[PDB]
């Protein structure tokens, strides 16, 4: 089946709980994939300890630089970058779990949460999954983002992995 991951969140330090995670590996293997092993770290390298760099009240929380932790940086388990999977997942409301990008095929290790339905990403970002608990902790997050995507708290990764 489709795999269960999670990501354990603290702001300033103090936990906030936990946000799982459903990867659609039916439809985006590709995808998925990558996101479950930098979840699990089983590479060397993955999302433990990284952050919510860039979080848009009313929009989305966005993650996965682990490299420069500022927006430029992060990869994937392939290489640098990866294509676009497809676009057939749509960003149909909150929840919803999609790669970030700079533009056509420069997929990495990059990822937002959308919290409201962004249909203008549709067909510009490969959504690859959603999240099947912890909305609260998303809203959490989510508040302590700004209109410029600055965050007003320290938003940190501590733990993730794989829970089926
Ligand atoms: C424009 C932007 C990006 C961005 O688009 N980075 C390009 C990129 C995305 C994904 C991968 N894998 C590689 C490169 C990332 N964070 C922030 C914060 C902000 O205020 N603007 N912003």
């Amino acid at each position: 089946g489709n795999p269960l991951v999670y990501l354990d969140v603290d702001a300033n330090g103090k936990p906030l709980g936990r946000v799982v995670l459903e990867l659609k590996a039916d439809v985006v293997p590709k995808t998925a994939e990558n996101f479950r092993a930098l979840c699990t770290g089983e590479k060397g390298f993955g999302y433990k300890g990284s952050t919510f760099h860039r979080v848009i009240p009313s929009f989305m929380c966005q993650a996965g630089d682990f490299t420069n932790h500022n927006g430029t940086g992060g990869k994937s388990i392939y290489g640098s970058r990866f294509p676009d999977e497809n676009f057939t997942l749509k960003h149909v409301g909150p929840g919803v779990l999609s790669m970030a990008n700079a533009g056509p095929n420069t997929n990495g290790s990059q990822f937002f949460i959308c919290t409201i339905k962004t249909d203008w990403l549709d067909g510009k970002h490969v959504v690859f999954g959603h999240v099947i608990e912890g909305m609260d902790v998303v809203k959490k997050i989510e508040s302590f983002g700004s209109k410029s995507g600055r965050t007003s708290k320290k938003i940190v990764i501590t733990d993730c992995g794989q829970l089926s």
